[PDB]
C-alpha cells in the first residue's frame, strides 16, 4: 500500500513460459507457466555441457585431449560444402567440440562427446536423465544428444533455470564457455549466437539459446549486477524481435525491483546459548549453509533477524551442525524467510 512495500507488476512477456529466479538464494521472483513441459529445442544442450562439465570437474578428461570422430557423428542429417565438418576420423581436441555443442546445430559435436564421456548415446542419455533425478527436476526428460525433434523429450521454464543455476553452481569452469563472444571450430571462426552477451546495459555470461518451430524461441540468461545474479528463463517466445529482448526486459526488471541480501555466513555466530551438561558453558550457534535472502529493493535496512529454540533448554551432547532451532527473518511484521539453526561447535557431555 506504500511505495516502500508496493507488490511491483510484472511486464508483459510474449512467450508460452517463463521463470525468474535469483541464482545465489533460488528466489523465484516473477513465474508463467513455469513447470509446463515443452520442446527445449537446443536448450537441451544446458545438459549435455553439464555431464561434460561434471566429467572434466572429476578429472575423466581435459579439454586438450583429442576425440576421434565416429560415424556415428557423421549420421547427423547427412560436406558437400561446409568446412564445418566433423568428418568421421578426425580427432578434435575437446575445447573445440564442447563449444561447439552451442553453435549452430550441436548434433555432431553433442554425439562425438556423448561417445567420448560415456561410451555411447544411450548412456550419455541416461546421465542426463539421472541428473535431472539428482537436480530434483520434475518436468525434464531427455531422449537424444543430437539436436532435439524427439517427441519424448521434454523440460519447463523452472527446469531450464534450475540447469542453468548447476551449471553456474557445480561445474564453473565448463559454465565460462558460454560467455566468449567467438571461438574457432575445425578452423573456421564462429559467432556466440546469444546476442545479449554484447549488450553494455546488462551483464550477461550466459547461457544458451535455441529456436524450432515447435518449439518458438527460447532462452536461457543469466546476468551480474555487483554481487547479484539472476537467471531467466523464456521458451515458446513468439516472435523473432522479442527472442533477446523479453529476456532482457525481465532480467532488468528483476534488478530494479529486488536485491539479494548475505546476512550470514557459515561458521559465523549469529547466537549463542547457555547449555546443560556440557564441557563448555554456551552453543555457538548459527548456519551450515550460506543465508542469502532476496527481497523487495529498498528494503535491506527495514529486514528484522530472529530465532527459536526447538527445546527449553539447550542439553550437551551437542554435534557440530545439529539443528537446534530457527533463525526467522521479517519485513513489516511479518516473516518472509527461514533458516535452520545449527550448533558450530561439539559441545560434548561433562559436568555444568
Ligand atoms: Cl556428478
Ligand atoms: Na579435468
Amino acid at each position: 500500500l506504500n511505495i516502500k512495500t508496493m507488490i511491483p507488476g510484472v511486464p508483459q512477456i510474449d512467450a508460452e513460459s517463463y521463470i525468474l529466479i535469483d541464482y545465489n538464494s533460488g528466489k523465484v521472483l516473477a513465474e508463467q507457466n513455469a513447470d509446463v513441459r515443452r520442446d527445449p529445442a537446443l536448450l537441451a544442450h544446458m545438459m549435455t555441457s553439464y555431464v561434460i562439465g561434471q566429467a572434466m570437474k572429476a578429472g575423466k578428461f581435459k579439454e586438450t585431449d583429442l576425440v576421434t570422430i565416429g560415424n556415428d557423428a557423421w549420421a547427423t542429417g547427412n560436406k558437400g560444402a561446409s568446412l564445418m565438418f566433423l568428418k568421421p576420423g578426425m580427432q578434435v581436441p575437446v575445447s573445440q567440440l564442447i563449444r561447439g555443442i552451442n553453435l549452430q546445430d550441436g548434433a555432431d559435436a553433442a554425439v562425438a562427446m556423448a561417445d567420448f564421456a560415456a561410451g555411447s548415446q544411450d548412456a550419455f542419455v541416461g546421465l542426463m536423465n539421472s541428473y535431472v533425478n539428482a537436480l530434483g527436476l520434475k518436468n525434464t526428460h531427455f531422449q537424444t544428444v543430437s539436436g532435439g525433434d524427439a517427441d519424448g523429450q521434454y523440460s519447463s521454464a523452472r527446469d531450464m533455470a534450475l540447469i542453468g543455476q548447476a551449471l553456474i553452481r557445480d561445474v564453473p569452469n565448463e559454465y565460462s564457455i558460454f560467455k566468449e563472444k567467438e571461438f574457432t571450430f575445425n578452423g573456421i571462426r564462429q559467432l556466440n549466437r546469444n546476442g545479449l552477451l554484447w549488450d553494455n546495459s546488462l551483464n550477461v555470461d550466459g547461457i544458451m539459446t535455441g529456436h524450432t518451430d515447435k518449439a518458438g524461441y527460447n532462452l536461457v540468461a543469466s546476468a551480474t549486477e555487483g554481487q547479484m545474479r539472476l537467471i531467466s528463463a523464456v521458451m515458446g517466445g513468439r516472435t523473432f524481435k522479442g527472442r533477446e529482448a523479453e529476456s532482457k526486459k525481465l532480467l532488468t526488471w528483476g534488478f530494479r525491483f529486488f536485491e539479494t541480501v548475505n546476512p550470514l555466513k557459515v561458521g559465523k555466530e549469529f547466537a549463542s546459548e547457555p547449555v546443560w551438561f556440557g564441557d563448555s558453558d554456551r552453543a555457538s550457534l548459527g548456519v551450515d549453509k550460506d543465508v542469502y535472502l532476496t527481497i523487495p529493493r529498498g528494503r535491506m535496512k527495514d529486514l528484522k533477524a530472529s530465532y527459536v529454540l526447538n527445546s527449553s533448554e539447550l542439553h550437551a551432547p551437542l554435534q557440530k551442525n545439529q539443528v537446534v532451532g530457527t533463525i526467522n527473518f521479517q519485513l513489516d511484521g511479518k516473516t518472509i524467510e527461514q533458516r535452520p539453526l545449527v550448533v558450530l561447535q561439539e559441545i560434548p557431555e561433562g559436568n555444568f
